[PDB]
């Protein structure tokens, strides 16, 4: 709806930086909404949702199992890890890192998936062969957040990440087990409480993972609808703005309110 534009627009302009918007019809993948939505933004800690499900398709292939569990040491940990620092003894499977990863956004836990994959260059590799040309992460926790400008290392775009996020959660790629399992830890997210959510009535679904990054870089990806099930896609990306998070996060909730107000 247009209003949402408004909303995006003006949050550009009160923002003082670039948002990138895409609103995606969930069935037939047709676009509903976009705001620069072939520009690059951060992804941000919304890759760790791309990094799952490169690992759900290893587990899929039989070179993965959920089960397997994975030691590390206190070397491992950076910068906020909520989970991964409480099992130092007794690891952590590949499904609780997922878990973790995703749903409470650990950054340990984020780089363990991505040594079991190949690393950045094989997580680029993965998007690469499932259509996805344009997404690409160079980097590891937490320097990928480094958000310098117009870097392109670590970014997507509005349309390529919402196409990405359409095909893991409903194209061939993933088998049902492992859909399913995506968009039961995106809907378990428990760090994106302010945004989207904010703006949901109760009844709804969500399946969501959300980012922060420096220079003013946040956003969000979710799949969404009414009455307990999904229908539409939503990304939602913005960097540069020296706004508080507070700031960033109510820009993003009133958007989520007009979203929902002309559903
Ligand atoms: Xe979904
Ligand atoms: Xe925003
Ligand atoms: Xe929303
Ligand atoms: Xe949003």
């Amino acid at each position: 709806h247009p209003e949402t534009l408004v909303k995006v627009k003006d949050a550009e302009d009160q923002l003082g930086a670039r948002v990138g918007y895409i609103e995606l019809d969930l069935n037939s993948g047709k676009i509903l909404e976009s705001f620069r939505p072939e520009e690059r933004f951060p992804m941000m800690s919304t890759f760790k949702v791309l990094l799952c499900g490169a690992v759900l398709s290893r587990v899929d292939a039989g070179q993965e199992q959920l089960g397997r569990r994975i030691h590390y040491s206190q070397n491992d940990l950076v910068e906020y890890s909520p989970v991964t620092e409480k099992h130092l003894t007794d690891g952590m499977t590949v499904r609780e890192l997922c878990s973790a990863a995703i749903t409470m956004s650990d950054n340990t836990a984020a780089n363990l998936l991505l040594t079991t994959i190949g690393g950045p260059k094989e997580l680029t590799a993965f998007l690469h062969n499932m259509g996805d040309h344009v997404t690409r992460l160079d980097r590891w926790e937490p320097e990928l957040n480094e958000a310098i400008p117009n870097d392109e290392r670590d970014t997507t775009t509005p349309a390529a990440m919402a196409t990405t996020l359409r095909k893991l959660l409903t194209g061939e790629l993933l088998t049902l087990a492992s859909r399913q399992q995506l968009i039961d830890w995106m809907e378990a997210d428990k760090v994106a409480g302010p945004l989207l959510r904010s703006a949901l009535p109760a009844g709804w679904f969500i399946a969501d993972k959300s980012g922060a990054g420096e220079r003013g870089s946040r956003g969000i990806i979710a799949a969404l609808g009414p009455d307990g099930k999904p229908s539409r896609i939503v990304v939602l990306y913005t960097t540069g703005s020296q706004a508080t998070m507070d700031e960033r996060n109510r820009q993003i909730a009133e958007i989520g309110a007009s979203l929902i107000k002309h559903w």
